[PDB]
Order: structure tokens, then sequence, then C-alpha cells
């Protein structure tokens, strides 16, 4: 009747540092001893060990206060479908392609991907470091080529599912929300003919990002906006201390000047499906397509994005 017992140790973890042993039963599932559990990304929660399970690490969801703890201290999250995510995504990553491009670490294309690939070279040319350990773990890992963890990771902070459209700003948006910007100050005047001028203070992410307009040029010398008014008043860049700023619009065709920003993105297609593409500006104009280079002295496009290198900015108005 009753079969003899097998079982074997294997380990659990949330964050793959801090390890717990476990004795697992080889005739139970691993989702009837940890509930949902993932191998290097693999959903084996109806899978029954084997043997060559034993010694090997699987990722459990945070379960027990220990587990909490590790989870909430690595991830900066308490989500509580955030691992299953990351595992989901981390299955479909760490098959993806991470080619070399004009020596950034770039993805190739699948699952509509062009936005992380976008969002990733950008990182790369922009001062930021991230606060959670697993973003700074596997941002590390990224650099130096190996951004598997990193990108399923940004689909885990995002809430976005691999093969789901993305969005750059909001992408960049998410992971700002994670990085160490307190530093980071605006000051920006606002100037109705009828209603008289109001300044403004921004700090940390809403100091580096604005919707609107993709000239850091325009933006210093002024915008038109709604006042309540009714009418158009006059919005300006008084002060900025960040080491970049972000520009952002809806996709309109641009003109993107060798020598005056850091990098780009462009977007070509609509609101239900489109393409991402990243430009940088170096010795030339390189744009980068997923695994794709090519270059121009000149470019123009569908810009969405456009980020520019800063340190201290004093207006003259
Ligand atoms: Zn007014």
């Amino acid at each position: 009747s009753h079969m003899e017992v097998r079982t074997i140790k294997v380990f659990t973890t949330v964050d793959n540092i801090n390890l717990h042993t476990q004795v697992v039963d080889m005739s139970m599932t691993y989702g009837q001893q940890f509930g949902p559990t993932y191998l290097d990304g693999a959903d084996v929660t109806k899978i029954k060990p084997h043997n060559s399970h034993e010694g090997k690490t699987f990722y459990v969801l945070p379960n027990d206060d220990t587990l909490r703890v590790e989870a909430f201290e690595y991830y900066h999250t308490t989500d509580p479908s955030f691992l299953g995510r990351y595992m989901s995504a981390l299955n479909h990553t760490k098959k993806w392609k991470y080619p070399q491009v004009n020596g950034l670490t770039s993805i190739k294309w699948a699952d509509n991907n062009c936005y992380l690939a976008t969002a990733l070279l950008t990182l790369q040319q922009i001062e930021l470091k991230f606060n959670p350990p697993a973003l700074q773990d596997a941002y590390y890992r990224a650099r130096a080529g190996e951004a598997a963890n990193f990108c399923a990771l940004i689909l885990a902070y995002c809430n976005k599912t691999v093969g789901e459209l993305g969005d750059v700003r909001e992408t960049m948006s998410y992971l700002f929300q994670h990085a160490n910007l307190d530093s980071c100050k605006r000051v920006l005047n606002v100037v109705c003919k009828t209603c008289g001028q109001q300044q403004t203070t921004l700090k940390g992410v809403e100091a580096v990002m604005y919707m609107g307009t993709l000239s850091y040029e325009q933006f210093k010398k002024g915008v038109q906006i709604p006042c309540t008014c009714g009418k158009q008043a006059t919005k300006y860049l008084v002060q900025q201390e960040s080491p970049f700023v972000m520009m952002s619009a809806p996709p309109a065709q641009y003109e993107l000047k060798h020598g005056t920003f850091t990098c780009a993105s462009e977007y070509t297609g609509n609101y239900q499906c489109g393409h991402y593409k990243h430009i940088t500006s170096k010795e030339t104009l390189y744009c980068i397509d997923g695994a794709l280079l090519t270059k121009s002295s000149e470019y123009k496009g569908p810009i969405t994005d456009v980020f520019y290198k800063e340190n201290s900015y004093t207006t003259t108005i």
C-alpha cells in the first residue's frame, strides 16, 4: 500500500541570498509543501521533486514573518503577487538575448520588449542609483551583460507582464520611484497676464520629469499651459539641480541634434501597437533598435522622450 518515503534537501528563498533549509517529500508536489514554488523562474508548484533538485534553490512566496522581512528588505515592496510576477517574467527574460550594442547592454527584440530595451539603454547613460538591493544587484549584472533578472524586475515593479505593451515614460517613472533622487530640485514660475505669477518647487522624481515638451531649451524659455482664468499662462524653468532631466511629450515629429541631448526614445505606431527605438548622441547619432544598430548625422522621427545632462541651472529671466 504505502510507498517508502523518499526525501531530498532543498533551499527556499525570496532573495536568492538568504537560504532556508527544507526537506521535501518526493511524493508530494512542491505546491503541496511550499505553496507556489519556482526554480529559476520556472513554476514547479505542480511538480514533484526530482533527484536532480537536491541542494538547489527555489523561490517561494513570503508566507512567514522571516520571508516577509527578507522580501521587503530586498525588493522594497509588500505587494502579495510581486514574487510570482517576477518569476513569471524571469522565466521569459532568461531566454532573451542581451547583445552589447555600441558598448551598452541592449535586448534582442522579443515579446514587445522594445520599451524595455530603450529604458535599459537610457539607464546606462544617466547618473542614477537604485534604492532596493534587488535593483542594485540586478542592474550591476545588467551593465555587465546579464540583464535577465533586471528586466524581469522592471516588469514586476511596473506590473507589466511579458508581451504587454509598455510606455517608456511610465516605466522610467517607476524606476525613478525606486532611485535616490532626494537631492533633485526644480523651481518653476507660471506667469498669467491676468492672474500674475506663481512659483512652484518640485523635488525628487517630479524634479526630473516633465510632460509637455521634448525641448529642454523651450522649457527654459517658457511653454504655454492653461490657467484657471481661461487664458494661457507661461511656465518656465527657474532653477534646476539634478544630474539629468527627462523631457517627455506625445509622439511628434522632432529633430534630434547631435551634441544637444544625451539620448532619446522614438515611438512609431498608435495607442494599441507600436515600436520604440533608442537614439544616443555620441561621436555621431546612433539608433539602437534592440540588436540592430544604424547611425546618422541627423535624426528626425516621432520622439516621445529626450534625456539631457544637467548639474545646476539658474534662469536669467
Ligand atoms: Zn490667469
